[PDB]
């Protein structure tokens, strides 16, 4: 049986004008919107010199940390890129068919550079696009108080391998990258988290979760810590626990409030609200039942603190990213993003092709002709007839009764 | 050096579809199977059973002769064979990252796919089997197939035979929106569809969009297209024949020729009318308007300029009749599927369907549409020694104290007798 030991309490046109204006008047309109919305009166596209001077203050220790975190994304993305293979294959004898795998040409990456945003928000798209083999990555981020892009966001963009960096925000950023203003290189896709105008802009042109699965072997102090971890994001950050153990369920429900109370003010408020409004706890009969619930919820970030982790890897089917075991944790960072998803696959295209010998068309031609004529597709059948006549001049095959209607 | 020797004399959109679907879905959500059954009666005049039994399937396909079956069987196998190969091209793996960190990709099929087949008068039998065959090749466990009943007897017997031979698990005599919704909600089966595919009218399209969003519109829809890239070595009689091939579909089927050979362009432009004129009445009428209004011939200077304009047009079906086929394969970047060389042709059938390029590049009907990649990670204790520090220091810079403490807790548990610079805690 399933028991809800805790349940959740609670549960756009401006874009049309701006885009119509930007489309009509181009870079001119982007500059005005920059000054009107962001007070930005300076250059949009940063030079190599501007980038190094604006990030000169960033210390060596901070750079090393960010460099390390990027490498953990990049190094997975590199492996993942190779998981989609090109191939040839022979179907019917003399029929060859295959798949090419191309990166897209241009990716645009937006980062908000606001407060209580992960620096990961700035480097994930850029680092992923580059590992996928995209040759042009354009990164935008809104300027901080007419001083430029937040140095940490700017350092991240650069270290992640962005090719062009533009101090530009909101709808102007997305439109610019999509229409290819300032670079003359339209983005095949734009990615990155932002506000509601940003999201609707990306819609017209083209809340942080955490779940923990746990059994009796789990350490509730860590579980509770992990739930609290993402709870501090905002007031609408779900935090779910799915367990087969009442003891853990109760013990966690007892520690979470205490850990929240020990947080600093802003994080205390956020987590207090979030745990109350969207926090959930679910006790279940079997493992097999937990799966069912987990898969229905499909958390963006799913931790699994149980015995027999292989079983859970094998049997779970719906989630953004899986954190397997206690040691890793959501805060260490997902390598990808689930469906908002963001991975190398988002920036990769397959193209399929086929080729035939004449010998192959002997059978394929006559089947096609007969089928086409049963379909009433006389012109179709005739593309088969013509090849038969050219390749097999004195052949008489059953090519089907010609259409008269 | 680009020159339009023949221009399109028309352009390719009202959403009255939106009204009907919103109403119909609203209704079907309320009353379920009874609303579906009632819509079948009002729209199609249908009163029979919905879910076919194995008996009914054999019964209704009994008058499909052995020779016709063998041809369909053959055509389905070609799709299956490509699909199985294409499935093998997306691999599972694990990789070591920072020492003690393991990460990886799981690849698995979706549970349930719904396939719709318009099964009208001028549809290809391939439309019935391509969805179903691809879904099964992908390892989808439940495939549900729907087609509106033909003439009071049931599903068109060729369509029904195709569904069965392609490996559909459940077959249902439903048309239009009510078929799409039934498959989406899992009416009659208790198995809601993860995706629904299959061509149809603007209502079927709108119903898919409404229910699935992007994954519901990302497959090539609209009239059948054909493009041919041809150089001086191409045979104009074959080229003209291939263009006319798809132009008979209807009045809005575009047929494009991109060529570096003025000579070929002129010969094709003269041959097409002659070929159309020799078609039977229905086809003649279809192709005449199709070519007149939507036929294009583009003469280019170099190979690069043909690539430029081909990628812009991005035909669902692109033939390449040139020398040096390896080069064209290497340099073309946007198309539904490629027919390399003169020997193969569009009517032999692509083994996938390309993206909805007229919305853009992503999507289409292949095994890839029916498969998910899930990523995972796992760490030893030792791995966290470095990762926890970094996370802690980064989190505190972000003002994320709770985040940092998830690392503090692990550092304290795994490494009691050790101290690390975990950043200065947040006070705000
Ligand atoms: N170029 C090609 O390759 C090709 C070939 C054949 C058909 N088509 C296109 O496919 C479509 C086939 O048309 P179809 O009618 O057979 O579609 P369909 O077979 O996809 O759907 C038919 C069903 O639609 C429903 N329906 C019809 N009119 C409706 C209405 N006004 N309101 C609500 N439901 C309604 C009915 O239930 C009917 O059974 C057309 O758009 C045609 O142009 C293209
Ligand atoms: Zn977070
Ligand atoms: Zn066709």
């Amino acid at each position: 049986m399933i028991s809800y030991l805790k349940k959740a309490e609670k549960t756009q046109k401006v874009v049309t004008e701006m885009l119509a204006e930007i489309q009509a008047r181009g870079k001119d309109a982007v500059r005005q919107y920059a000054k009107q919305l962001d007070g930005w009166s300076g250059d949009i596209v940063l030079t190599p010199d501007q980038i190094r001077e604006q990030t000169k203050d960033v210390p060596a220790g901070v750079r090393a940390d960010i460099d390390f975190a990027i490498r953990q994304v990049t190094d997975f993305a590199l492996a993942q890129r190779e998981s989609l293979k090109e191939f040839s294959v022979e179907l019917h004898p003399g029929v060859t068919a295959g798949q090419r795998v191309l990166p897209v040409n241009v990716v645009g990456c937006y980062a908000p550079a606001g407060r209580y945003a992960h620096i990961a928000s700035a480097y994930m798209g850029v680092a992923t696009a580059k590992a996928a083999g995209v040759k042009t990555v354009v990164a935008c981020s809104s300027p901080f108080r007419g001083q430029g892009i937040h140095p940490h966001v700017l350092y991240a963009f650069q270290a992640a391998g962005a090719d062009v960096i533009m101090a530009l925000g909101g709808v102007q950023a997305i439109a610019s990258m999509a229409y290819g203003l300032f670079t003359g290189k339209p983005a095949d896709v734009v990615v990155g988290p932002g506000n509601k105008f940003v999201a609707e802009a990306k819609r017209s042109l083209y809340p942080s979760e955490v779940a923990v699965i746990a059994d009796e072997t789990a350490d509730p102090a860590i579980v509770a810590s992990d739930l609290v971890g993402q709870a501090e994001h905002g007031h609408e950050s779900p935090a779910w626990l799915f367990t087969t153990s009442r003891d853990l369920a109760d013990r966690v429900m007892a520690l979470v409030p205490e850990l929240i109370a020990k947080l600093p003010p802003t994080a205390r408020d956020a987590a207090t609200a979030a745990w109350r409004d969207y926090g959930e706890v679910i006790l279940c009969g079997t493992r097999e039942e937990v799966v069912e619930i987990s898969d229905r919820y499909a958390s963006e970030h799913l931790e699994v603190h149980t015995a027999d982790l292989d079983w859970w890897l094998a049997n779970l089917t719906c989630y953004g990213s899986l954190f397997l075991g206690e040691e890793t944790t959501v805060a260490f960072g997902a390598k990808t993003s689930g469906p908002n998803g963001l991975s190398v696959h988002k920036f990769m295209k397959t193209l399929t092709w086929q080729q035939m010998t004449r010998e192959a068309t002997r059978q394929i031609g006559q089947v096609t002709a007969r089928i086409s004529r049963l379909e009433g597709m006389e012109a179709h059948a005739r593309t088969a007839d013509d090849r038969m006549a050219k390749y097999f001049p004195n052949a008489s095959f059953e090519m089907g009764t010609p259409v008269e209607v």
